[PDB]
């Protein structure tokens, strides 16, 4: 394995998986794109219902500690 590391295009890397991967993934695109992300549980509640097909109530909580994990 080798190295050159001239060039390698620019940095932009886009992600958007099947599961809770892709909240994760658009709450990065959200506070870098957007500058912003909701820090009030009820708001970003309705954000993740925007964002995902959610319905998990155990993995909303999961992922609301997650993000409050930052």
């Amino acid at each position: 394995q080798e190295s050159f590391k001239k060039q390698e295009k620019t940095p932009k890397t886009p992600k958007g998986p099947s599961s809770v991967e892709d909240i994760k993934a658009k709450m990065q695109a959200s506070i870098e794109k957007g500058g912003s992300l909701p820090k009030v549980e009820a708001k970003f509640i309705n954000y993740v219902k925007n964002c995902f097909r959610m319905t998990d109530q155990e993995a909303i909580q999961d992922l609301w500690q997650w993000r409050k994990s930052l």
